[PDB]
């Protein structure tokens, strides 16, 4: 689980939604897994807006932030899971690193802020839906 709080938006994989976020939404695309909501406080996270393949990722199965070399947002085939069937997910970064399926919603962070959330696994694999190109998260 997880999320990013920036400004008086709430980022969270799609597929772990609450239904507060789908009475709340403001955008969501299932190719990329991602949602957005709107809350009542304003959070203190900030979006990086760069071109970083370097940064730190929170993984809750081992309670640790690693350091991790990652790939440029692409179209990436994912086997099927319990959320959704074996497709292609966009914008999506690959790593490698430790994660299974709660350790989604993790941040990843280079020095420019938060680049984006764990959104799939497996076999020393993780990957993370990028939200760097996301503009208007950091305004209205
Ligand atoms: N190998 C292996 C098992 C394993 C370990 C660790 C994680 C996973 N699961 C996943 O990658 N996802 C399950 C939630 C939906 C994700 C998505 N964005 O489509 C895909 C699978
Ligand atoms: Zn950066």
């Amino acid at each position: 689980s997880g999320a990013i709080y920036v400004g008086n938006y709430r980022v969270v994989n799609r597929h772990l939604a609450t239904h507060n976020d789908w009475a709340n939404l403001v955008w969501e695309d299932s190719s990329r897994d991602l949602l957005v909501s709107s809350t009542t406080a304003q959070g203190c996270d900030t979006i990086a807006r760069c071109d970083c393949q370097t940064g730190v990722y929170y993984c809750s199965s081992r309670r640790k932030h690693y350091p991790v070399s990652f790939s440029k947002p692409s179209l990436i085939f994912v086997e099927a899971s319990e959320y959704y069937p074996a497709r292609y997910q966009s914008h999506l970064m690959l790593a490698v690193g430790h994660s299974e399926p709660g350790d989604c919603g993790g941040i990843l962070r280079c020095q420019h802020g938060v680049v984006g959330i764990v959104s799939t696994g497996g076999n020393g694999l993780v990957g993370f839906a990028d939200v760097r190109d996301l503009l208007w998260l950091d305004e209205e």
